[PDB]
DNA sequence: ATCCTCCCCTAC
DNA sequence: TAAGGTAGGGGAGGAT
């Protein structure tokens, strides 16, 4: 049953989990705006970024001292690095497409399970988060596989924020294992050097989780995030003002928060690889080429300038639910049955968050023409494109029968081969809170 | 100029 | 096998 299929997918999805945890930690921090750790150590803006090292791995091997110091990966694959042969799939074509259009603008039995997190040992060999386990185990035959433990990560994630909250409420939740903290007040009250405090928080986090955090310190958010890169693993790095200009010039532009593979490829065609190359670009040229806001962001960031305060309050703008894995329909009756289920799921989330929406958007992934019907990854969406529809209701609703019905009307206007469908997503906008 | 609407992109 | 989600920023381009 599609009802059990949905529940079962979300049950096993790490990406669904990290998103929920982020949502929860964000709400916890918001709450704090409506300190045992400071007094227990009471015995020019300053920003600290706290980021746990190889978070799933570290938690996974907490109580497994045989795996410390080894190449380890958190993945679904039991450990062989093999999967059943998939004849008619074309891993080569999908990988080329991934390197060409996506990373820019025996193979047949290898595991295509993703590595969620890998140890630093494993990294010293090119294994990175998001690599297929089959391939990783080719780069490093001694890669150790470790199962997910979602309960344990949620517990460490919470312990992490509780700990930071014990020093200050001036926190921004970046993710489940990562927060920004403004420590200007603490340093003034305790009279401690930024480094002394950073060490203290690290010692305490390790004490309470058996997991290591790296800390980056700087006079703004951008600079604190970048210092963390240099701090990892198990360390800290204070990027002082006198070092900013020389540190920044050598950084690959891709390291700037907000520059991914698409922006990188567009900059490389401008002849720009490092932040230093970028500094030579005018504000007017960056805005013309990239738009006003992105243009300005690039100009400022490549200089180490950033004036965003720590955002302690975040308001929810949308609720959604997508599954782009294990979607295979043959009949329009099956697809419409599934749309009505995801509609009950979207009702639960709107309720759980106490919202109703006016604007409803259906997004379908469809197999791309020329792309093989048999996916390289078991259950994968493979190479696809997106069809999207949007409607707007007269009243904000949270009723699945109305949402379901809206999804069926939207789905009918699509020109679609059911057997090419590879993913479905419902997105709710223009929210209003209940009561 | 500001405001819509339909997307692409990015972070984790 | 394997579980490729989720929210928000913002550009293009068009109507107001
Ligand atoms: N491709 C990815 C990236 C991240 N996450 C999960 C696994 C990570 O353990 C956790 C935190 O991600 P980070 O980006 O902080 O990376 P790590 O903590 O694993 O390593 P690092 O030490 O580089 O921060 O989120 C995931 O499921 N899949
Ligand atoms: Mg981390
Ligand atoms: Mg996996
Ligand atoms: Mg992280
Ligand atoms: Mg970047």
């Amino acid at each position: 049953s599609d009802c059990n299929f949905i529940s079962n997918f979300y049950s096993h999805s790490r990406l669904h989990h990290i998103s929920m945890w982020k949502c929860e930690l964000t709400e916890f921090v918001n709450t704090l705006q409506r300190f045992p750790g400071r007094e227990k150590l009471k015995k020019q803006s300053c920003i600290m970024h706290v980021d746990m090292d190889c978070f799933f791995v570290s938690v996974g091997i907490r109580n497994r001292p045989d795996l410390k110091g080894k190449p380890v990966a958190v993945t679904s694959n039991r450990g062989t690095g093999r999967a059943p042969l998939r004849p008619g799939a074309n891993p080569q074509l999908e990988w080329q497409y991934y390197q060409n259009k996506i990373l820019k603008g025996i193979d047949s039995v290898l595991s295509r399970a993703e590595i969620a997190s890998c140890s630093y040992e494993a990294r010293q060999l090119g294994i990175k988060n998001g690599m297929f386990f089959g391939h990783a185990k080719q780069l490093c035959p001694n890669l150790q596989a470790v199962p997910y433990d979602f309960h344990a990560y949620k517990e460490v994630a919470q312990t992490l924020y509780e700990t930071l909250a014990s020093y200050t409420h001036n926190i921004e939740a970046v993710s489940c294992d990562e927060a920004l903290v403004d420590i200007t007040e603490i340093l003034a009250e305790t009279k401690l050097t930024p480094d002394e405090f950073a060490n203290a928080v690290r010692m305490e986090i390790k004490d309470q989780t058996k997991c290591a955090a790296s800390v980056g310190i700087g006079s703004n958010i951008l600079l604190a995030r970048m210092a963390t890169r240099k701090a990892k693993p198990d360390g800290q790095y204070h990027l002082k003002p006198e070092e900013v200009d020389d540190f920044i010039r050598g950084q690959l532009v891709t390291n700037l928060p907000g520059v991914g593979h698409s922006m990188e490829s567009k900059l490389a065609s401008l002849g720009i690889k490092t932040c230093g190359d970028l500094q030579y670009m005018t504000m007017a040229k960056l805005q013309k080429e990239f738009g006003p806001k992105t243009g300005q962001m690039l100009y400022r960031f490549c200089r180490g300038l950033d004036d965003r305060p720590v955002r302690t309050e975040k308001e929810r703008k949308s609720v959604s639910a997508e599954i782009n894995y294990g979607i295979r329909f043959t009949q329009p009756k099956e697809a419409e049955a599934f749309l009505l289920s995801l509609s009950e799921e979207i009702q639960r989330r709107l309720e759980a968050t106490g919202m109703k929406g006016k604007r409803l958007t259906l997004k379908i992934m469809v197999r791309k023409p020329g792309a093989p019907v048999e996916t390289a990854k078991f259950g994968g969406h493979g190479i696809c494109d997106n069809i999207a529809r949007t409607v707007t209701l007269d009243q904000a609703t949270d009723n699945a029968k109305i949402i379901g019905k809206a999804m069926l009307n939207m789905f009918h206007t699509m020109k679609l081969n059911i057997s090419d469908m590879r993913g479905v997503g419902i997105h709710v906008n223009q929210l209003v809170p209940t009561n």
